[PDB]
């Protein structure tokens, strides 16, 4: 199901912000652009609050999770308020353990073949590529020869010029920060309605 | 003897295909075309079968190898079938392990000092770079200073164009995939006489 | 300290040479231009002499440290030589404990964020990022989201033109080696007084 | 079976070389470039070796004779190394009854209707024509008129401007010697690849 969402969405906003009501207005501005997966980090003061906060989205199909997860102890607190995945910048054992136990979908990230083979045999084949801007499409089209089975979601610069080019090299969706979530709630919700025409349009 | 015939021959074709006789006809064209060090990627179907039908080709000098060894199971099975060496995207400690007990040259893959170091603590000074095309050249010379003593063969990229750059800048052989071995028979055997006279050449 | 002298001075030379003597000039030559922190690498012959020799350069307020350490065995030797501090180009677990115990600062160089979390949960928060070329500042920008208290000095590449961007991108300070340390004494002492001429600049 | 391969591969690779290195590299490039039926002839230094060797390539689908039989005891050690069909430039009515006891291919060569009508009472219809380049399309046109159940395979000069019009004469298929033959590997490999397309544009 967690994959198959990825799949149909195509797009997570990557929600950074410096206070609780930051973050809700642009969680919120995203969905009203049509993103419905959406990552609340844990750089977000009390992202927990935020989380718990958007929980009634999910009646409306919003899709809520947690990002920038580095402990069990924040693991374990983005699922107590209803995150419904985690994914973090690295590959994190303990972290991968305890979701599993949870049965919670992580998506733990990566950025070099021998941490991609690690993250497979604890079970991964779903993986966050990041710092996507430093690695580019070409780590993904190279990762397909001997690794034909895992797919990527790139997060790091990925921008309305270079989506498509993403999605050419065989991405299963991006992660958007920056460029979709910076800026105030009108211009992020617009240019989240940018975003999801210009993957369509590819 | 290993480190010597990649000092030698300084090519490795590096082969996915689709099949059994693509890939054998792909690794006679490559041949044919003067590349001796043939790496029959676990990609390809019966990667096993394909290998131990190429075991004639050793009698003509042809150096028939295994590349995309993921696990110790795939490199039993190439190492039963006549593979001569072994690679992998990878650092992979347990086929490091298991190669030398059984006396057969491997070629971990690396990308970062830490993996490099990794691999030297566990004997190994010839070392695949890959994704030659996400770090580059650049990576190859500057790791000349830190780690005078290590050798590396990119593979991922490696062209016409570039392949003298890798060179200039400390390699000790390259691996080619696609650039090499993608088209029909002919097209790939010209090739392979392309890259060699670019080869030596520089 | 040790975090506070990077931040005041912003420039380590990285010093690889071939000879004690041509170590020992090219130091004096970066000091003599206003460099005051003075990595001497382990690739230089007999490095620890090296950095005992310019243990009096201390008294003019010089900091002298170790660089490409790369064993516990070497790490011994530049403390008891005198090292106020220890580089290496990846993270070793093992020199992090003796630098622990010893009371010595130890910057372990790192590639990736699973590199970076590992060195973190091994108490530092300083980061040689390393290479800085492979990278880039891109990489610095994209771990500042995830990773806000974390901070890097770059080796690898780091010139006059380009040294400017780093610090741009948010890092602490910066190793310079070949484009500040290659050529004779007269000539790097002239390139020290660029740098950090360029630097005060930005 | 004979007759019905000749038929659908409408050429024969006569294979002379200097030794089996060569003889054996251009029988590979010729059956990489598409030509599946090859004739080694017994000028080739130790002929039987070489199709012995080449016995492999049979799985593949290649089909591998002998030409230049002069004797019965060349005749024995071909069919003895594996030849699946023999070939010789003159009619010899002692290979001919060998053959037959041993239940092989023969095409005994032909140069004028007395030799001709021979052959046929020796049970023979399809004919080695040579030297074609002395008789030509002409004398296979010709023999239409009163022998228009005897089919001709000319060997002798046979290359890319003329094999259409031998089609165009009446012959069954076309034995191409030093058209296809000489050069390289790659040169080799290459004027099969031509001459297959040419045949089929015609």
């Amino acid at each position: 199901k967690m994959e198959e969402l990825f799949k149909k969405h195509k797009i997570v906003a990557v929600l950074r912000a410096n206070s609780v009501e930051e973050a809700k207005k642009k969680a919120l501005a995203v969905f009203l652009g049509g993103v419905h997966l959406i990552e609340i980090t844990f750089t977000v003061p009390d992202a927990d609050t935020v989380i718990k906060e958007l929980s009634f989205l999910k009646e409306m199909g919003a899709i809520i999770g947690a990002g920038t997860v580095t402990s069990v102890e924040q693991a374990r607190k983005a699922v107590e308020s209803g995150a419904e995945f985690i994914v973090s910048p690295h590959l994190d054992e303990e972290i991968s353990q305890f979701a599993k136990e949870k049965g919670v979908f992580y998506m733990p990230g990566v950025m070099t073949p021998t941490e991609l083979v690690k993250a497979m045999k604890l079970g991964h084949t779903i993986l966050k590529l990041f710092p996507g801007e430093v690695v580019g499409p070409q780590f993904v089209k190279a990762m397909k020869g001997p690794f034909p089975n895992v797919k990527f979601v790139p997060t790091g610069g990925v921008n309305l010029d270079n989506v498509c080019e993403w999605f050419k090299a065989g991405v299963l969706a991006v992660g958007v920060g920056s460029a979709l979530v910076k800026g105030t709630p009108v211009e992020v919700a617009e240019k989240a309605k940018a975003f999801v025409e210009k993957i369509r349009g590819c």
